[PDB]
């Protein structure tokens, strides 16, 4: 299986080596809408940014950009919305995308605060008697429970289009456990985020796609996506061992730049498969 590959990139301990040709190969598209003038507050790394092929359009006639890019599985029947932490600006252009795309989680893989600075504005509400409002995209947002476990914090929040008053219901998963230096040392309590979500239907084919979100949005996010659609193929095709990790990932990099911000990412992706693989099988 896979994971013979993965004790020989160990004895050969070329990672980094196995990474960077993954960046070499990666596709590479243009981004013009992210890069102009007007758009700019709307980004938050001058690094990050979205193809214009798969960028998520917000439905205003005014302006449509939001650093969010579509990751569409063929295959796996599955697709991800990927964006970067919302930023003080552009919460209320945040939430519009999960209302507009019909999405019904939100899953967060970082701490309003790492290492000191805040990676992402506070987007939701913290407690159920102060409702938010986004007066620029005319949305509500308000805590209606909160559930804390010791990696993860699993809230239901609700959304109401204050213009034609329909509401929805917006799980919101939040991995609140990932190490501020590299990656967990055990993919055992992601894995189990993972299928978390997955339990919440958030995931499945009735709901648009799932909004998944970091700081920069390319690097945890990527390890989520990652491990979850190569756990979907090893689940429906044939010959499990077929499923190769670096071809998925470059597939997914078609849709957003950067997904595994590094080698090291790579190798705990390479884990999670596999671990993961033996808790399903």
């Amino acid at each position: 299986e896979m994971e013979k590959e993965f004790e020989q990139i160990d004895k050969s301990g070329s990672w980094a080596a196995i990474y960077q040709d993954i960046r070499h190969e990666a596709s590479d598209f243009p981004c013009r809408v992210a890069k102009l003038p007007k758009n700019k507050n709307r980004n938050r790394y001058r690094d990050v940014s979205p193809f214009d092929h798969s960028r998520i359009k917000l439905h205003q006639e005014d302006n449509d950009y939001i650093n969010a890019s579509l990751i569409k599985m063929e295959e796996a029947q599955r697709s991800y919305i990927l964006t970067q932490g919302p930023l003080p600006n552009t919460c209320g252009h945040f939430w519009e995308m999960v209302w507009e795309q019909k999405s019904r989680g939100v899953v967060m893989l970082n701490r309003v605060m790492e290492k000191g600075s805040l990676k992402c504005a506070q987007y939701w509400p913290q407690k159920e008697e102060k409702e938010m409002i986004f007066e620029d995209t005319n949305l509500k947002l308000t805590l209606i429970s909160e559930d804390i476990k010791s990696y993860y914090t699993v809230r239901q929040l609700e959304l109401e289009n204050l213009t034609t008053q329909e509401t929805r219901e917006i799980l919101h998963f939040h991995y609140t456990t990932w190490p501020d230096f590299g990656v967990p040392e055990s993919p055992a309590s992601f894995l189990n985020f993972l299928f978390k979500v997955r339990e919440s239907g958030s995931l499945s084919p009735e709901h648009g796609p799932v909004v998944v979100h970091c700081s920069a949005g390319i690097g945890r996010s990527g390890t989520f996506c990652l491990a979850d659609t190569c756990l979907l193929l090893m689940d429906k095709r044939k010959d499990p061992s077929s499923v190769d990790i670096k071809k998925v990932l470059l597939e997914m990099r078609k849709f957003r730049m950067g997904l595994i911000q590094t080698a090291d990412q790579l190798r705990f992706s390479y884990l999670a498969v596999i671990e993961g693989a033996k808790f399903i099988m």
